[PDB]
């Protein structure tokens, strides 16, 4: 599976059904339709520099991944009762600044969409384990706006040297992506799903309402990454966002 015409979105559900589900991400926010919930606690992030630990080019996208062997890096709060383990963050893009992102509000498009994976460590002892369960990740999503470059974002988009083709990886130490979220942690959740293969529908969905910026030449890099193995002929990592799906009947619940 990939982004490209013939392995892409709409071609997913031939190996992956549930791709045509009832929670499928990501979806378009429609304000008008999203109903406040005075139950919804603050987002509570507390992440540990020390659990990060490598990047990885792996082919569509790259991921920064976390030491998640205890509860170092923890999400609380907002719809939650568990304890939620990081364990990733990675973005997603588009080939122009016109689209990128993967969740849009009342149909707008961003240039591209931060992702800050956790797993439910209360109720299971591995990521494996809750990857499959209704309630098993819990996914902040970011909507990233075409404009200022972002210093916060200088040392994820230095090492992208080091992992230029696919299967690369290199140490990524010593970094709390907490400093990646917008000051504002108003948010919209939903009930979801992963936005690529497997697709599982395991995800809460925590949509922040304030956007972070990123420069047209920031974004220039992440599409200068290359899907190719090392030696081949170069091919741009030029896009890897999913349309958004079907709210199919399900509630986006606003904390404001
Ligand atoms: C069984 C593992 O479960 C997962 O969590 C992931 C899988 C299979 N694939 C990945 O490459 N990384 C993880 C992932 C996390 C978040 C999103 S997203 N884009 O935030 O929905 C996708 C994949
Ligand atoms: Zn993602």
């Amino acid at each position: 599976w990939g982004y490209d015409d013939k392995n892409g979105p709409e071609q997913w559900s031939k190996l992956y059904p549930i791709a045509n589900g009832n929670n499928q991400s990501p979806v378009d926010i429609k304000t008008s339709e999203t109903k406040h919930d005075t139950s919804l606690k603050p987002i509570s992030v507390s992440y540990n520099p020390a659990t990060a630990k490598e990047i990885i080019n792996v082919g569509h996208s790259f991921h920064v991944n976390f030491e998640d062997n205890d509860n170092r890096s923890v999400l609380k709060g907002g719809p939650f009762s568990d304890s939620y383990r990081l364990f990733q963050f990675h973005f997603h893009w588009g080939s122009t600044n016109e689209h990128g992102s993967e969740h849009t509000v009342d149909g707008v498009k961003y240039s591209a969409e931060l992702h800050v994976a956790h797993w439910n460590s209360a109720k299971y002892s591995s990521l494996a384990e809750a990857a499959s369960k209704a309630d098993g990740l819990a996914v902040i999503g970011v909507l990233m706006k075409v404009g200022e470059a972002n210093p916060k974002l200088q040392k994820v988009l230095d090492a992208l040297q080091a992992i230029k083709t696919k299967g690369k990886r290199a140490p990524f130490t010593n970094f709390d992506p907490s400093t990646l979220l917008p000051s504002s942690l108003d948010f919209w959740t939903y009930p979801g799903s992963l936005t690529h293969p497997p697709l599982y529908e395991s995800v809460t969905w925590i949509i922040c309402k304030e956007s972070i910026s990123v420069s047209s030449e920031q974004l220039a890099q992440f599409r200068s990454l290359l899907s190719n193995v090392e030696g081949d002929n170069a091919v741009p990592m030029q896009h890897n966002n999913r349309p958004t799906q079907p709210l199919k009947g399900r509630t986006v619940r606003a904390s404001f």
